[PDB]
């Protein structure tokens, strides 16, 4: 019984309401094609909030001229289903009119966080992602907005973002959802030949690899960083894009390892773009 | 009466326990030295709204190497007491490194319209109102924001980003408060020598003669502009910096007339630059 919120306007009246009152919101934003990374967050919110609010928007804003944009995965009708056993309020899927009425008169653009890893390989991605997330928070007024560390330095960004620009939003970040092979949960799976579903599940595999050297005490970034490489390379046959590791959040490459990082990894199948990470360390 | 408070920390946890209480919040943005221009808005606020934050800010983004930053008035206990005399409930006069602690990790630029006018005379300008003021936008959570016509460009390009964003903000501007002969009110109107005082009302005179010339039928721009600029010059010995026709509030410039334009005016005297506008026609 969740219902289905169409236009911004009514979004927003819906939340200004809910604001000035004393409901607090959970917000869940997403590209839709649902999984139980997306529901898990959802069931935190339902578990913490007085409301839930999950978005299905493919934004075009965050995709490039070359990536996936026309074949992402689009099912409304079983993601509306999905979140409504989770027990969620709304699900907001606006149209891409009603979000980008027009030429943006104003533009926003990530800096030295997008200049590395994921930004330097998708130019300009986290200037779309960003501008999208500031619009959502903004049009669903949340006190809680829920991100997974799947993409962590997505994270990093928004969180700068939320104190550059002072929203009121405490952002709670979740923990890799994975398949039972290990494979982290992605909408993007569905790109997998029955083939390299097979292969990808190695991304998780030398990610356990890589924290077992941290664990028994490595803390040189490139014996780790060769390891992962050398066993990637050698059970699956698709190209890898990255092998990483940076401070975290602060997102400076590390050669030697003495505070928080994120070991992260990037992988380019037929259509499907993976990636995959762990975050460990304490300073 | 009014209450001085001093950090965001503050101002945003007096926000949100508003917000919970149902409290409706009228806002006025100003960098301080008050005058009736910014106490007129202070009044329609505190008439309509359960309670009026008023922000005390010059904010040093929007002041480039060249300008009045250093001399710019400062004076927040006469501001206080203005305030107090027509019942505002709060001023907001944050630390600079309060509203910007460190290196802003996203930037936030004005497109089309700030390359025109004011814009295109101080680069970089709009680009700093816009960053503060979406950040004041987020820590006050305003339901209304009132601005001042005088800034025509400005309140176009605040409408513009209100739009981009999203903010659950309406924008309320007012018409120009001016002197009783004239002179549109000005923080800055401080820096004017006994002599250039007398001069400056000319500004205003020069825009009621624009303003008859085009109510007797003439819409060529050159001939109101010449006409307005022979005006000045003959009048005052200051340089005129701008004289101009555009739309309003596209912001294009018009050489014939045949819609909704704002005439407008930039005079620079010994150290205080003023400027003044009428907006007037239909579409
Ligand atoms: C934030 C968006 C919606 C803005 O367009 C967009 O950039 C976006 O990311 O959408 P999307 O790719 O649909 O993912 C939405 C949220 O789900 C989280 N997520 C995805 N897979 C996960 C997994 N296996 N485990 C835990 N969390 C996972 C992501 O980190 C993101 O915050
Ligand atoms: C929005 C700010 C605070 C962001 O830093 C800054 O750009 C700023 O504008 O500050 P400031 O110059 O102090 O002016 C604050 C508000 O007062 C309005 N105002 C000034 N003089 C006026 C007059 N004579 N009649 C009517 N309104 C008048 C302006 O348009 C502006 O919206």
């Amino acid at each position: 019984m969740t219902k289905l919120i169409t236009t911004v306007k009514e979004m927003q009246h819906i939340v200004k309401a809910a604001k000035r009152s004393g409901t607090t919101i959970g917000f869940i934003p997403t590209m839709g094609a649902l999984h139980d990374g997306h529901l898990t967050m959802v069931r935190e919110s339902v578990s913490t909030n007085d409301i839930t609010i999950v978005s299905v928007f493919v934004n075009p804003l965050q995709f490039g001229p070359n990536e996936d944009f026309d074949a992402y995965p689009r099912q409304i009708d079983k993601d509306l289903e999905l979140v409504s056993e989770v027990g969620a309020d709304i699900v907001f899927h606006p149209a891409v009119e009603d979000m980008y009425p027009g030429e943006l008169g104003i533009d926003v653009k990530v800096g030295p966080l997008a200049d590395v890893l994921e930004g330097a390989k998708r130019p300009g991605h986290f200037d779309g992602v960003v501008t999208v997330v500031n619009k959502l928070f903004n049009i669903v007024m949340p006190d809680y907005a829920y991100f997974g560390k799947k993409d962590a330095q997505q994270l990093a960004i928004v969180e700068q973002m939320v104190k550059d620009f002072n929203h009121a939003v405490e952002i709670i970040g979740i923990d890799i959802v994975r398949e039972a092979d290990g494979l982290a949960k992605s909408s993007r799976n569905v790109y997998l030949t029955e083939q390299e579903r097979q292969e990808a599940v190695h991304l998780s595999k030398s990610l356990l690899l890589a924290q077992a050297l941290y664990q028994d005490g490595e803390r040189q970034s490139k014996v780790i960083i060769d390891r992962v490489t050398e066993y990637l390379e050698s059970h699956i046959s698709e190209r890898i894009e990255e092998v990483a590791v940076y401070s975290y959040p602060q997102l400076v490459e590390q050669h030697e390892i003495t505070g928080r990082i994120f070991i992260s990894l990037a992988v380019k199948f037929s259509k499907a773009r993976l990636i995959d990470n762990i975050i460990i360390g304490a300073e």
